[PDB]
């Protein structure tokens, strides 16, 4: 109870700020991810004993893929704990306290295949969920762990305030299918320029918190130029994988996934940023303005891609 979680002085400091990279050192993690619960949520919303069991099965159920690993978990989690510290007094406790967990358990035993590849493989999962197929087996990864002895984190919660907890983290995960984004944020938009947003409206504080998971989750785009160009190395690792999957199926895959294309991969960049990413963080910064500096990093990595294209790296 009165035992508190700390780092080091370094990451003490720039934890509180967007653009915190977690570092190569994976036994950390789990402690930079509980001083971001105790500093977020408080030491008592979680028994430590039962915090720390549920943290150690959900990172043994992600896979060691180049991307959508333990650390893209947690990367997004610390994405999330910036966006909650800097918005303190817009979100309730039960949305603290899922919404960090949603982001935890947002991937849980990904392969590193889109829903298309599963789909076209026809993967028993494609069969079982037809939409959002990844994010329904995540959520259902995320209950699973929960049941295990002595894992269930929400244990104190009352009836109702256990199914709100749940009802907010599959909404949470749902919504980082990327598929889903583009639908909310115009809808997201229009309700803002019309002045009809209400975060009173629980269909609202949805998709805003559907947004914020698309912003986490696209968080590699927001970070030191560095950070976002190795982690595009990761992100092309297994685009590549899953287009000579579809190779070996007899298909020819988008130029995305094609290695064959990777002189088109600056060019995608500067598509992503301003059909996905720009926007994401344009719309988030209109709904919660202390989130403007996600948007201002992910400018200034637009424009390390135009001088990729540029030659000037
Ligand atoms: C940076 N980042 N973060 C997440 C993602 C992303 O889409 N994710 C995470 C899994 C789904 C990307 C990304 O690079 N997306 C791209 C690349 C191209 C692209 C298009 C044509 C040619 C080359 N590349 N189109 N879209
Ligand atoms: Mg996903
Ligand atoms: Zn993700």
């Amino acid at each position: 109870g009165l035992m508190q979680f700390t780092l080091p002085v370094r990451l003490c400091k720039e934890i509180e700020l967007f653009h915190f990279d977690i570092g190569p050192f994976e036994n950390m993690w789990p402690g930079i991810f509980v001083y971001m619960v105790h500093r977020s949520c408080g030491t008592s919303c979680f028994e430590l004993e039962k915090l720390c069991r549920f943290i150690m099965s959900v990172k043994k159920n992600y896979r060691r893929v180049p991307y959508h690993n333990w650390k893209h978990a947690v990367t997004v989690a610390h994405c999330m704990y910036a966006i909650l510290q800097n918005n303190h007094t817009l979100f309730t406790d039960l949305e603290r306290k899922g919404l960090l967990i949603a982001c935890l358990c947002h991937d849980l035993d990904h392969r590193g295949f889109s829903n298309s590849y599963l789909q076209k493989f026809d993967h028993p999962l494609a069969a079982l969920y037809s939409t959002s197929t990844m994010e329904q087996h995540h959520f259902s990864q995320t209950v699973s762990i929960l049941q295990l002895e002595g894992h269930n984190i929400f244990s104190t919660l009352s009836s109702s305030e256990y199914e709100q907890v749940l009802e907010i983290i599959r909404k949470a995960i749902i919504a980082t299918d990327l598929a889903l984004y583009f639908g909310n944020r115009k809808q997201l938009e229009e309700m803002y320029q019309t002045g009809s947003l209400n975060l009173n409206n629980q269909s609202h504080r949805d998709r805003v918190i559907g947004l914020m998971m698309t912003a986490c989750d696209l968080c590699s785009v927001t970070k030191l130029w560095p950070v976002t160009k190795l982690t595009a190395n990761d992100i092309y690792a297994e685009f590549w994988a899953e287009g000579d999957e579809m190779k070996k199926l007899g298909i020819q895959p988008i130029p995305m996934m094609d290695r064959d294309k990777k002189d088109e991969v600056p060019q995608g960049q500067l598509g992503f940023y301003n059909a996905v990413a720009i926007p994401c963080y344009t719309t988030l910064t209109q709904i919660l303005p202390p989130t403007e500096p996600l948007l201002k990093a992910c400018r200034d990595n637009l424009s390390q891609w135009e001088k990729v294209i540029r030659g000037e790296e």
